[PDB]
């Protein structure tokens, strides 16, 4: 036990004044013991530290004997854990390893995901998630997420379904309907993983609370036939409910969501359909906590890459003018982005449309066009028609070149070269998935424009080699933005997300991309560096939003930084036993305080 | 179960629009079903019905056999604790019983409360409480509060201490450190049961979820040489410890309490010393959500009886004289208040003060005095010395006369007739407590002014029949204010409770007040009336806070009123049975979706 | 938590062998750590400590805060608890005290009630807990008991019934029907205290583990019409049922309780009206493990009185002449005891029988009966018919007259002085209760006779004075007796419980008399001495069944009396967190 003077807990700690230390002591985590004890806690995936438990806390929580007789440490475990995902047949088997290991010891999990965040993300979420959803379709594991279905209609039906749910603290929801997966599509009830795993980023990444993350899976029913046609199928079996009574359960959701957690509660929506998620996305934005991912997250580090570049063109990106190959959800998404980032650089809506060009199946939007999106009104080029991508870049001599379109190798060698004419530094982004739809490899932009081009691709490329210079292309993903994004709402409670503060993260990205990459063609900061990413942008986020009040964590902390990096979650094990401590030995006595005579009996 | 077509627990409800409806089931309380099960079950005062769980309820849960074989409606069980209560020799027994029935049947013991509130609130607090703290010394009972000591003095050592607590949404506590137990003195750790009683009556008379309620004691000693000569005390046995430590354990409380239950938590504080109580809430007041009671609370509801007279004396509160007979804290407490309602309706700070005379043991407190506390500064007159209150009166000729000076009997038969013949209708309050101590009975006032006296008292007197005209002195009782201040301040999570809500609450009292009893000499609404008095004020600071930007709960409810109404606790027995409800016929079989040949074995 | 080569809380340790080490470690209770913490851990009795809880053991467990800022020691606790008990207004008011601590910290409850015997047994049980059942009625506590009804009248509900009990592991089971409640009568649905302060008294005087007792009450119904009149009763609101609706509650709730605990059950009926009393007894006495208290605890412990004057007047049982006044369900009982007990030492049931007279309100039972019941048959004397005790004295010169009949002062001064005539040291026991229904005091069974009677009664009397001596009555208490032979039937898992069984007891009780005690007259041990006592009739027991084969704890333990010793239960705190070991230091070493 801890001496009289002392306080629990606070032992081998860096010098501090009396100031620090009081705000240290305000706001660090305290230790929460667990209640449960033998198989129960070990069952726990939160509390169970496997053979990572010492003898003595065996013997005490009622462990010893439940495991074998190894004691290890937690970077011995994460050493076994890495070894045998290495030794796993195929990425899937991996992914079945790693589900397991999430309820198993939580605490490893993040500890190996995060370790090995390069070899393990695409693995945890990325690509292989949704793959996994659809060929092994019913996963064997722990109750790891919620389903609620078209057929529990109401706030109240929501509401007790939410508690069934063992955790009561629920600060982040993903949620999912299941219909695009993206890659995969239509999925259904299978596509549960997407929302698990999404929130395994949210911790390994943002740093969030794992007690706070609550996956959801709405169904509704599912348009894949092959689902409707299979007996192995668990969803409902009929096809996907539309009318009011899906924006009702929609509702129902939100409402429910933030009568069981709170206004607060962060709700996050991932994988809907295009149309429908743009849809959505726009009901709810401004009424409670939410966001959708693939709409502005994409947008969002799209723009944190071309921001980037910027330090290379030297043109800034009111400077630039841009030319997309494709004008589906994410290149318009990203438009729209730039559009917003260029106005807060000085420029007007009106001419910062006018150096955005897309370009769809048809060919180049015009203002002569049929029938046009309404989003592509404003990006509606008062030129002549055509199909010709070299023709509009000839045009429009861009200096950037995205493509958001699912043609494989569009970008061919003729139009890299001419982008490497017009440009001294050319900016081409591959963004289609996976690499096999590339409108162009990382090799092939390098090679046709002797190694000058700023590329940037959706799907992870090799590294490439030319005439002794290196390059080391990067990936435009989404986990650059949402992590730290999610993690700077939590923590201050803003109210709505809007796209100042995607643009604030976006810029946050860019400026720690280092220079040491920048030399070797990196306009995004290494992965490994997210979680330090995510703190800095929630940070920033704060000072953001207590300026315009929006952050509703009342009052402001009197050290965002501190504040932040003592709320983020840490992968190394935790004492789960009561701290003693002595009181003053006086006060610590057993007995009358005052003497008197014993009674008599019989 | 309910049918596919309809909600859970809908049945029987009052004709509804499509807009009302939602608004209902958006506000309404959700089914919460425990975990606990038998004998468990029946211990948690929360669930435990008793005899009034059915024989389908007992058989389900596990009950059936644990309880005699008779079946209650809540109405029969009230019956049988009201005539017990009654039966009982004394109100100390009395206030063993209710505390007892509290630890058995919540629902039972608010009920019964709520029912016989003028009865049997003065045994649940008022002043039974504090007589059973010192007279009982340990009651043995369920853990119902905590003790928080000055061994115990630091954020983590408070927080654990808190983390032993069974309920984890606590938004209301009511903190005391018992040197000051009303009318009592320094009653050290057998303080607890003010705490207990205080929000007892939050949830009997606010409407308070009693979920929510925390009580605390703080125990830094006690300066009670029979306490410390008790050989059967169990607080610390030293006495009070005061210096730069006490003020650190009370920092280090309000942070732990924050950093455990959020910064909206509200903590009042009860029954410290006079001097200390006034230095806490000056420093917490603008800090935390926190209030003092006897500081404020006393304050306010005299206001709300001197504000009814004036409907009576036909002079605004601004275009009135008082004079106080006693210049402590009470007394202090109230001038000020008076002073800023006097402000709110026009006059100058300067002028409020000119209307407000004090005299104290030494007599009128003029502008001439030696050392004079520095809040009597502004209220020191500038005229002659005297010790005579007949002197006094006839000097300012006061409309109203204000006792907060423990002497009994002090307003003798000559200063009343001096007040009934300077004003039509003299207010005469009495606040001395108990009534043995009032400076003047009701029956003393009436008759010596021909019953045209505006009487009120801190304790209770009966009712006086003279010349036929029948009259009902009534109580400035605490009891009109706090509960609504506190529900408000709760349900709203306003940021700081000011003087201008206590004012509004006070004015609410005010509005309250009925013509029947006006004729009957009653200048506070009757007891029974406080439920929907709280929910009035409830409502009315919900409209002021938003305006001003001071209530957190966002967004503001549609509907204040309904939103409050949904909130406040219910005493009826509630289904304690998750409800059921089908889903489409087809979507609820069990069996493969799609047939298939089934398997062959050996 | 403790070295490598060290037991777990083995330290300070006795000298011992390395066989008594060995069996010792075999023999020893082991810790068992609860799963509760906080208010659940305080709020649960049997584990509770309350302020005796240690600082760090407050922190350990969550407790902290919830308590008072003091610490006491066990001992601190108990004086508190007798204070209190001492300043409360009346006994019935020390009963409601004493129940609210067993419902608060158990180990508390059995150390107050053990340290003060004497003085809180009459609390616990014997006169307070029927007058608390009546007076008071459904009692606000911890569920402590179960009701079963004449409605859950199937072996499926019953055991739903037993389901919804915490304890798994029963073995003791004391039930009523609340029918003839001692001293009070039918008492319904409020006579669950009864059940209740029954096994309390197992526990406090025959260390029967307290999670082993299960106490219950049976309601069919009531027959007082004050309670069915009255709109506060809460048991069922009708006459009692007697058909062979009652007989089936009752044989599916014997084979409920011995499917859900098992066939070694004990199972004791405590307050049947005397006929479903006997009836009941001998129905299920060869077919479970079952007794009731009222005939047999009675019969024997009144034996044991009447053994232990036999070191007075040299005359063995078998060689006496007993005259019982009143030949009721107590006096026929006791009768079938002493006969049984004749049998045993060599005399046959002829002379055993033809040693014994009866009387009853219609005098004499007299082979001259009309309708005289079945069970006196055998005793019926062939002789005249009276109706004065003194007739039949000087007719069969008893050398013992036992009295079991409601009548005070039936025994006079005549009646006494005719006995202190016959016998140099007449054996006169009133067992009528209260002492205001004593057929005669203690007073005047010693003035009467001049201190020359064995005397004894029922309920309790104060010590007398004549010529200088002081006189100490005993009282043929049957918390002598039921302690032990349960401790001893539960030990050992004996099948049943027979005559010799009691008798075993009965012996053992007296053996426990003590040569000063007897020169005061007392024929009874002293009530502190009762723990002990129930240890020694419990090994008595298991070596009288181990050799008649009715034991089922297998295999016999080797050292009997350290075996019940270590099973008894202790009133002293126990730890309640984990006793922690080092293994070899090599083998604790965490990573690679
Ligand atoms: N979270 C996300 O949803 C992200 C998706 N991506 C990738 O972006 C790509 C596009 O996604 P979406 O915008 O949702 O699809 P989409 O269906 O919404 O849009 C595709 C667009 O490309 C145009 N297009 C198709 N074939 C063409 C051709 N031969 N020539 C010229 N234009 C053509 C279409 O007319 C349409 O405007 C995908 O490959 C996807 O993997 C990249 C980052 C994030
Ligand atoms: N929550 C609360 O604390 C409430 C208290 N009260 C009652 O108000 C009374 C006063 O309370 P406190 O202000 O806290 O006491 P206090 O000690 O703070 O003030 C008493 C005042 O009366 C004056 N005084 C004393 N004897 C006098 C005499 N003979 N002649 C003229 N002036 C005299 C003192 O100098 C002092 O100014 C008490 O009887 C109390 O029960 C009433 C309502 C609420
Ligand atoms: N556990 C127990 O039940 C114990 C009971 N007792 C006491 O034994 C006494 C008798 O109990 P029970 O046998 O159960 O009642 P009982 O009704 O079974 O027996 C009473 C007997 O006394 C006879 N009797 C009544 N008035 C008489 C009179 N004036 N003259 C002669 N004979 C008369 C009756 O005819 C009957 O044979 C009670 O006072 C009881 O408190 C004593 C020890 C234990
Ligand atoms: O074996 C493992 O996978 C690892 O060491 C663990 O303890 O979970
Ligand atoms: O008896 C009572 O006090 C009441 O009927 C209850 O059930 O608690
Ligand atoms: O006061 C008491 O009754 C005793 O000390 C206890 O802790 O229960």
């Amino acid at each position: 036990s801890v001496a009289h003077h002392e306080d629990v807990y606070s032992h081998n700690l860096p010098p501090m004044d009396e100031k620090e230390m009081a705000l240290y002591k305000l706001y660090r985590p305290e230790r929460v013991t667990p209640k449960k004890r033998s198989a129960e806690l070990l069952k726990e995936p939160r509390l169970n530290k496997g053979m990572g438990f010492s003898l003595y806390e065996r013997q005490y929580l009622g462990l010893h004997g439940l495991l074998p007789p190894a004691f290890m440490t937690q970077e011995q475990q994460a050493y076994r854990v890495i070894t045998k995902l290495r030794e796993q047949p195929n990425d899937l088997a991996r992914y079945i390893q790693l589900d397991g290991l999430q309820d198993r010891n939580e605490k490893l999990f993040y500890r190996v995901v995060c370790d090995h965040v390069k070899e393990l993300m695409p693995i945890v979420y990325t690509p292989t998630v949704g793959l996994a959803c659809q060929n092994f379709g019913y996963i064997y594991r722990k109750p790891k997420g919620l389903y609620i279905t078209i057929n529990d209609n109401s706030v109240s039906k929501i509401y007790q379904i939410l508690s069934n749910w063992h955790e009561e603290d629920v600060r982040a929801i993903v949620v999912t309907d299941g219909e695009r997966i993206l890659g995969l599509g239509d999925l259904g009830a299978y596509g549960i993983g997407i929302p698990v795993g999404k929130l395994a980023l949210y911790v390994a990444l943002g740093g969030v609370q794992p007690k706070w993350c609550l996956p959801v899976l709405l169904d509704v029913g599912t348009n894949n036939m092959d689902l409707l046609n299979d007996p192995f199928y668990i969803g409902l079996r009929h096809k996907r409910v539309r009318g009011k009574d899906y924006d009702t359960l929609l509702d129902n959701f939100m409402k429910a969501c933030t009568k069981k957690y709170g206004q607060k509660t962060l709700i996050q929506f991932e994988d809907f359909a295009n149309p429908n998620a743009f849809r959505l996305l726009d009901k709810y934005q401004d009424k409670y906590t939410m966001f959708n991912d693939d709409i502005q997250g994409t947008a969002s580090v799209i723009v944190a890459g071309l921001l980037t570049c910027t330090r290379v063109t030297k043109k800034l990106v009111s400077q630039e003018k841009y030319l997309f190959f494709g004008a589906g959800a994410a290149s318009t998404g990203i438009a729209e982005m730039i559009v917003h980032q260029m106005q807060n650089e000085g420029i007007s809506k009106e001419e910062a449309c006018n150096r955005i060009y897309l370009m769809d199946i048809d060919g180049l939007v015009t203002k002569n066009r049929k029938e046009m999106n309404p989003r592509h009104v404003q990006f509606a080029k008062d030129m002549p028609e055509t199909t010709s991508i070299l023709e509009v870049i000839r045009a429009a001599r861009p200096g950037a070149l995205i493509g958001a379109s699912t043609v494989r190798g569009a970008f061919n060698e003729e139009v890299i070269r001419a982008m490497a004419e017009i440009n001294e530094r050319p900016i081409i982004f591959a963004l289609s998935n996976p690499t096999s739809k590339a409108e162009c490899t990382a090799e092939e932009a390098y090679t046709f424009t002797n190694g000058a081009a700023l590329y940037a691709s959706g799907s992870p490329f090799p590294n490439f080699e030319l005439n002794g210079h290196t390059y080391k292309p990067g990936q435009g993903n989404n986990a650059y933005i949402f992590p730290g994004v999610a993690l700077g709402t939590i923590l201050f409670q803003i109210r709505h997300v809007d796209n100042d503060l995607f643009l604030l993260a976006a810029k946050k990205v860019a400026s720690c991309v280092t220079e040491d990459s920048l030399k070797v063609g990196r306009v995004y900061p290494q992965l490994k560096e997210i979680r330090e990413i995510s703190i800095q942008i929630a940070v920033e986020m704060a000072k953001y939003c207590y300026k315009n009040g929006t952050a509703n964590l009342y009052p402001q902390p009197e050290d965002l930084e501190k504040y932040v990096r003592a709320q983020v979650y840490n992968t190394e094990y935790e004492e789960l036993i009561n701290a003693t401590y002595d009181w003053p030995e006086q006060d610590m006595r057993h007995g009358f305080p005052v003497p008197v005579v014993r009674h008599d009996s019989m």
